[PDB]
């Protein structure tokens, strides 16, 4: 158990960037703090993810299971949850940017996010995430960033 095998392909990721299509999310997220994300391979076609966010009520965490969906190569779709995530770009030794979308009966929501190899936002990741954001005619309130405001973190093992 807990062998150093596939585990190398999984771990924890710190989301130091955020983007929301709905004003409310932007308003709420812009006022909150950086979030967490840890993913674990449930199966060959199934995957599990643990979320950690600092909520006024305390560190709010949650773990959800998704299904493999190699849309744009290592993308994931959670039909049961109505949430899709697609890794846009990621550095083996640097920052990474992943795109996410969720659709509800009659409504489509998109949420862009950026994660750092550790709980620390980098200028490079910032400029990169923004460069793409600007290419889509994004607006400041549409994006959300968290500076050296870290404190609550999610465990890995
Ligand atoms: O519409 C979406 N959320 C709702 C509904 O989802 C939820 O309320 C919870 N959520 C999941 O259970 C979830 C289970 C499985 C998958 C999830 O993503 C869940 O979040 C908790 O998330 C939160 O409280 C907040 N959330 C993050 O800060 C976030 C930060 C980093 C990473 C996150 O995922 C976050 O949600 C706000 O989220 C919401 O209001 C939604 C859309 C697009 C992309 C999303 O991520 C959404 O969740
Ligand atoms: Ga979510």
């Amino acid at each position: 158990m807990t062998v150093p095998d596939r585990s190398e392909i999984a771990g924890k990721w710190y989301v130091v960037a955020l983007a929301s299509n709905t004003e409310f999310f932007l308003r709420e997220k812009d006022k909150m703090k950086m979030a967490m994300a840890r993913i674990s391979f449930l199966g060959e076609d199934e995957l599990k993810v643990s979320y950690a966010v600092p909520k006024p009520n305390g560190c709010r965490k949650w773990e959800t299971t998704f299904k493999k969906t190699s849309d744009d190569g290592e993308v994931y779709y959670s039909e049961e949850a109505k949430k899709k995530v697609e890794v846009l770009d990621t550095d083996y030794k640097s920052y990474a940017v992943i795109y996410a979308t969720r659709v509800k009966d009659g409504r489509t929501l998109h949420m862009m996010r950026l994660y750092s190899r550790s709980p620390e936002v980098s200028p490079a990741a910032t400029a990169i995430f923004r460069k793409l954001a600007g290419e889509r005619n994004y607006t400041d309130e549409m994006v959300a960033m968290l500076p050296r405001q870290e404190e609550c973190t999610v465990d890995e093992v």
